[PDB]
């Protein structure tokens, strides 16, 4: 279980140029990362990293994309950050 | 005037709908009385969903990948667990 670090990335946009593997009975792991990718340069994703979670910010997001994220995440553990008006 | 909060971590959020997007944010539109949304997440009509965190625990690979693909254009933040080089720094004779 060591040496092992659990961290959060910065909040950045446009994560791409990486692949994942695993899942089901296993965790989700980064398989490959393209050298010049946002994955590498902005998120510092590395081969072998376990993605414990992803937080998606619903800012300037297409309705259909937000909807599909909610639909595909539906069976699993999630946490919402909400803004609520006080009357 | 308004408050920002986080739900508990729970599985199976359903029995609700959303609206908005694009220029606007994403808002909760109808919440079924008898729903996980109401009972586990305490979602209410009019709540803005600022973000969703999905935990990749017992997640079907194809569902996780679709989330990452649909998320691609947008602001995200990952929680990562990284194994780091083991090394042997023996010092003893
Ligand atoms: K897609």
């Amino acid at each position: 279980e060591a040496t092992e670090v659990t961290l959060k990335t910065e909040v950045e946009a446009g994560a791409s140029g990486y692949s994942v593997t695993g899942g089901g009975d296993q965790g989700i792991f980064v398989k490959q990362v393209l050298k010049d990718s946002s994955a590498a340069k902005l998120f510092n994703l590395r081969e072998g990293d376990q993605l414990l979670s992803t937080t998606v910010f619903f800012e300037n997001i297409k309705y259909e994309d937000a909807l599909k994220i909610l639909q595909y995440s539906e069976p699993y553990k999630v946490q919402f950050k909400i803004r609520r008006q006080l009357p």
